[PDB]
């Protein structure tokens, strides 16, 4: 069963197949990267498939989109009514028992190019659900290899853009390397992975950037903080090192899709002894029980 | 006359109406900003229409895909014989006299959405030929006005990509600031335009900030090198600080569309005296005859 997604382009609207969803080739997130995102994971249970923290992603979205001079083109209501009706839509596509991604991508919309706002732009919404492969068993009982490099990224990353091309070097980069993510470092300091949060133990204690324009804040950022105050773990934000990361007890990744996952090979280095730590067991089953709580 | 335009897609090529012209949803063109461009002039003497330059875009267009890794789908004389057909097919839109812009858009294709490089990529081509305004004589003879901003762009600005969310917000600054381009500094220094290479003149010599990846090699850089050792005038490759700038005698912005174009009010205050300089003119005027030269 092929995906069926949502376009919305020029005030018009549709619900189609993949491979019937096509866009103006003026359109400015295609000319220009001139637009953002968000990417929601939606979990299932038998039949039955439910958003996890939605409202936060909602209102990154109206974030990322203020901070481009794009309007939103629906309240919080009108977006929910949006990803529930894409998700009813690929129940058949995805099948009983199968987790989802519900991607949201908005442009500034078609027009004559030309780099400034265009006059009176209608913006284009795109929206797939698609489905969601979360980090294995044994991706958690092993961890995963990162690499690091330089920061060369632009200095707005507090937007969820999609003009990604520096992204997707990094992302590459990890891959040509045998590695989940790269670790990004600007200044000597971590920064953030290409599509993730970069967290560190050492002593028993969490550690994270503090947020800036610099690292992207993940929805994954409130919500640790809520699961390390559970498990009563203390939580420190402050810039780490290279040296700090180097030597730290544990390194965690957070994404949507990788919910909470932990860095046991840096660079093809051992981190500590190899194995995932205790503050990612302790994280990582928190986080399970949030999701339970929220959805169930 | 609707304008036609060239679109391959999947190794599916087509020369249609703009109003026809669609790419798939999942092109990384329009989800990762995953692509590179060049803009060619193409000057109009009455029906006759010819490229300036071509040679040289054409280099930096394959210099900007093995940047990204992108292989290039044509050899020099395939992507001559392109434009060629694709300017000519455009005849009747343009009209006799009108001079053009050809755009191409060269991205990694479309795949199922991961930020990586997908495995056996065919890029999509993307190709327009569109009225080109050049800068008028009021603003030949009057200057233009720029605003200054700080460089908040990534570091990879030696490839010409179409992730440019970054230049898209300076330009409508420019544009709310009653400008037509912003100079960007870095570190205290000028790098460039939002789509533009810029110059200063002072005590009637010629200085350009030096090549590197905080700014994009215009075409027009190699050209100007060319007309000022014409026009007798020194040509000094140095770093230029804000005082430098604010102080300069000229101030010069160049890009395909623009060709050479001062700017005689910086920041809402007069350049020097407010009006175009000898350098400018001279300049200018050697640009003319290189037209001329290359193309008739």
């Amino acid at each position: 069963i092929e995906p069926i997604v949502y376009l919305s382009v020029a005030s018009r609207e549709e619900l189609v197949p993949l491979s019937e969803a096509r866009v103006p080739v003026l359109d400015r997130g295609f000319i220009f990267g001139d637009g953002v995102y968000e990417v929601v994971p939606i979990y299932a249970e038998g039949a039955r498939r439910a958003p996890f923290r939605i409202a936060q992603h909602l209102a990154r979205l109206a974030r990322s989109l203020k901070k481009i001079g794009i309007a939103d083109p629906h309240d919080e209501a009108g977006w929910r009514a949006l990803v529930a009706r894409l998700v009813d839509a690929n129940a058949a596509a995805l099948g009983d028992g199968q987790h989802a991604i519900v991607y949201i991508q908005v442009t500034r919309g078609v027009a004559k190019r030309g780099h400034a706002f265009p006059a009176n732009a209608v913006p284009t919404v795109f929206a797939m659900a698609s489905p969601l492969a979360l980090p294995t068993d044994a991706q958690r009982a092993q961890g995963v290899h990162c690499v690091t490099a330089e920061d060369r990224r632009w200095l707005h990353c507090d937007i969820k853009s999609v003009s990604l091309l520096g992204n997707v070097l990094m992302a590459q980069h990890a891959a040509e390397h045998d590695a989940a993510e790269t670790i990004q470092l600007r200044d000597g300091n971590v920064t953030e992975g290409s599509s993730s949060n970069v967290w560190i133990v050492k002593n028993g204690e969490l550690i994270a950037p503090p947020r800036s324009n610099r690292i992207l804040e993940g929805i994954r950022y409130a919500l640790v903080e809520e699961l390390a105050e559970e498990c009563g773990i203390r939580f420190v934000a402050r810039e780490i090192n290279e040296a700090e990361l180097r030597a730290a007890d544990e390194i965690l990744l957070t994404s949507a899709t990788k919910e909470i996952l932990p860095v046991t090979r840096l660079d093809d280095l051992p981190v500590q002894g190899g194995r995932p730590g205790p503050v990612f067991d302790a994280l990582y089953a928190a986080y399970q029980r949030a999701k339970a709580h929220e959805m169930e």
